[PDB]
């Protein structure tokens, strides 16, 4: 517990930019793109107010647009007077991907008709299209093979305080070991993480901070309408914060909370607000109506695990169950506890053989061990129960491919 | 099965893609359906064997579906998963190993079930070629059949050896195969693929 992330003061003018969304559309062969910029303002509307959106590729301006406020007619009552939608045409855009993370810079200016700048905001823009077609997850028209890993925010000395240097070290190691994707383990991450993933080229699964593993029967809260407001806040605020990051390709509704009607509601909400990213969720059997991707946890390659209500089929069998057409991406597989990762080659043979097996995220990146000191002051790595902590789960906090100080294990 | 097989054509569908041969093929299909449609034991119609894939096959598939909608229609021709079959019916597709031939690949049956857009059941029209001392790996097929709901089994090739009886100078009979009658270019012992001998004595593989 504590104030474990940054604290800051922000000063804005009374007439201000309150929100802006960016969206990219493409033609069939990705030769033509249209940058969609919707800007919302707060304060008093004046006729002299204008909004300018300019797209910069490194140092040269490639597109720009200016408009007064006032959107298109929405319904019988009219349109949004405090919103403006800018459309920019880009010829032969450079596409963003983990292999080649081409980025543009978008600058949004709120200014007067005479040319006086009031306030500016900016974001990095990546041109990429994620969609599921005919049972395959496609990025820029090509089917992805996910070489992913689950990553907690953990530092052996500072606990759950994250800093830029540790994040950069993690990204470098992951890329050097042929990972191209990361799953934010069961909560939204530090804001700089998505910027770094944009710049260095990693695909990101962004997860809402919802996990009710300890309930019996695990959906007691997520099937209760009285808890719908809190869950909705946790989902909608994450989507509002992170929707402009090109590295975020998939939304996740949480982790290990069963399956409740609240999950279906929030899945539909995300699909309505942000249709440019697929939504996944593992809870309640990994193939429910609240997921676009079959995302089992620790499903085996060839052996079935028939649990009563939530069976873990083998992934090959899972693909061909009657009526099933979705792609399969394991959200957790190859538990890396200690001396582990036996049978990894079988998973990757399966991934390469089957088109609809599009990979998975290993559990997990880094051990969650903490540093203690002996009577001589020599540090040593501690796990559950070493602090006298109330009922604990001993060494199950260390499942990483690297040590807490980022030294590789042999399984890496 | 209708009495249509053009295995020896190059390409295999040279006749079945030709409208001039449509009347003959149509006779062979429609007369069989007219003769046998009342038998309860007949559960599936088949359009023939090893004739490629031609438009004539699509036409006759639709004709059968119109006249007798109470039985599914299958056909292995070119690919085993074309538009002229209700059932994926490959020939000698293996359990776990793919066989990537250029135009008509033989995927492993498990992989075949999950190819994008594929929803049909899979029943092998021929598998476990029982030539001589054979049927190794049969248990793998049956493990697969029991594990996967959409793998609904198959037909072994085949029941009885096609050997003929000849007699020596002493008059003692002996079993003969392909080239033993002086016949024009032959395929030797490939006529004997049965689980039982020609006189219906079981082989060990049975
Ligand atoms: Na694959
Ligand atoms: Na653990
Ligand atoms: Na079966
Ligand atoms: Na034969």
């Amino acid at each position: 517990s504590g104030i474990f992330r940054d604290v800051s003061l922000l000063h804005k003018p009374t007439t201000q930019i309150s929100d802006f969304h960016v969206a990219t559309r493409f033609n069939d062969d990705f030769s033509r793109a249209v940058l969609e910029a919707e800007v919302q303002m707060c304060g008093e509307l004046r006729d002299y107010l204008r909004v300018t959106v300019s797209l910069w590729q490194g140092e040269t301006q490639v597109a720009s647009g200016t408009a007064p406020f006032g959107g298109e007619i929405i319904d019988e009552r009219g349109g949004y007077a405090d919103r403006v939608t800018l459309r920019l045409n880009v010829e032969n855009p450079k596409l963003w991907s983990a292999e080649i993370p081409n980025l543009y810079r978008a600058v949004v200016e709120l200014h007067t008709a005479d040319g006086t700048l009031i306030e500016a905001e900016a974001c990095d823009v990546g041109f990429r299209e994620v969609r599921i077609e005919n049972g395959l997850l496609l990025l820029n028209g090509k089917p992805l093979l996910i070489r992913g890993v689950n990553r907690h925010e953990h530092h052996p000395l500072h606990g759950q305080v994250m800093d830029e240097q540790t994040m950069v070290q993690d990204i470098l190691l992951m890329k050097q070991n042929n990972f191209n994707a990361v799953r934010c383990s069961h909560y939204p991450n530090h804001p700089l993480w998505y910027t770094l993933c944009d710049r260095y080229g990693l695909y990101v699964v962004d997860e809402a901070n919802i996990e009710t593993h300890g309930m019996v029967p695990m959906n007691r809260l997520t099937d209760d309408p009285r808890w719908l407001p809190a869950m909705s806040e946790r989902v909608t605020r994450m989507v509002q914060r992170d929707r402009n990051h090109p590295s975020v390709i998939i939304w996740s509704l949480g982790n290990e909370s069963g399956h409740g009607a609240n999950h279906d509601a929030l899945y539909r909400w995300i699909k309505s607000v942000d249709p440019s990213r697929p939504v996944q969720y593992e809870g309640g059997g990994a193939d429910t109506t609240a997921t676009d991707i079959i995302c089992p946890m620790y499903a085996r390659v060839d052996e079935d695990q028939p649990f009563p209500a939530v069976p873990k089929w083998s992934i090959k069998k899972w693909l061909s169950l009657p009526g099933e057409t979705r792609p399969l991406i394991l959200c957790e597989y190859a538990h890396a506890m200690g001396n582990s990762l036996g049978g990894f080659a079988k998973y990757w043979q399966a991934f390469r053989q089957y088109p609809r097996l599009q990979g998975g995220f290993v559990w997990d990146w880094v051990d969650q061990s903490l540093i203690k000191y002996d009577e001589n002051g020599n540090p040593w790595s501690a796990y559950g129960g070493d602090f006298g902590d109330t009922p604990n789960d001993r060494q199950f906090c260390m499942n990483g491919l690297v040590f807490a100080d980022r030294t590789p294990h042999p399984a890496l």
